C-alpha cells in the first residue's frame, strides 16, 4: 500500500481541470505552505495529467500533516483526493 | 484561497436537506462540541441556505480541530464538506 | 452515535474487487501506525461487501486512524470512516 506510506511527496487529485498551471500552482503554494517548507510543486497540463499536481515538502511529518488537515477539501466545489507519491523526488536524494 | 484560511466560523455543505431545522442544529452542535467553544450555529431549510450550516467558534484554534477533523465524516449518509467562511 | 468515539472503527465504499485475505492484510498496513490493532472483522458474504470493522486496543487511537483515513483514496475509493455503532 506505498500510496499509504509517508515521504516528503503528496500527490492531489481531483483539482478542477478549469484552473490554469500558473495560478493552480499559485493556490496550492498558499493553501500548502502552512504546513512546512515547499521545495515545489508540479503541474504538467498535458491531457492526461489535468486535475493532478504534487507538492514535495522539505520534511516527510510537513507532508503527512499537510495530507490530514487537506483530505477531502472542497477547493472550487471538488473535494482534494490525497495520497502520498509513490517514490519521493529525486530533489530528496539532493537534499 | 480565503475559504482555506482559519476563521472563528466554518461553513458546512453537502447536509442531508431531508434532516429538519431543530434536529440538524442539535445534531450538529453535539458533533461540534468537542472542539471548542460554540458561539452559535446558523441553519436554515429556506432558500439557497439549503444543504449548509455555519458554526461559530469562540477561537480560531476550534475552528481549524473541527474542519480537519470532521472533512468528509459521513452525517446522515453524506460527506461533510468543510470550508472556513468569508470574512 | 456513529460520531461518538469507541474502540472499532467502521470502514465502507471499500472497492469490492478486493478478497478477504488481502483486503485485511492491506487495513493492517494502513491502521497499524495509528496505535496497536486487536483484529479485524471482514466477511465476503454479499451484505458484508465494501466493509470492515478495525478494533484497536485504545478509543484514541481509533479517534486518530478515522481523523487521519477519512476520505483517503484507496483502489480509487474514498473511505468512508465512522465509529462501530449497535
Amino acid at each position: 500500500v506505498p500510496e499509504t506510506r509517508p515521504n516528503h511527496t503528496i500527490y492531489i487529485n481531483n483539482l478542477n481541470e478549469k484552473i490554469k498551471k500558473d495560478e493552480l500552482k499559485k493556490s496550492l503554494h498558499a493553501i500548502f505552505s502552512r504546513f512546512g517548507q515547499i521545495l515545489d510543486i508540479l503541474v504538467s497540463r498535458s491531457l492526461k495529467m489535468r486535475g493532478q499536481a504534487w507538492v514535495i515538502f522539505k520534511e516527510v511529518s510537513s507532508a503527512t500533516n499537510a495530507l490530514r488537515s487537506m483530505q477531502g477539501f472542497p477547493f472550487y466545489d471538488k473535494p482534494m483526493r490525497i495520497q502520498y507519491a509513490k517514490t519521493d523526488s529525486d530533489i530528496i536524494a539532493k537534499m
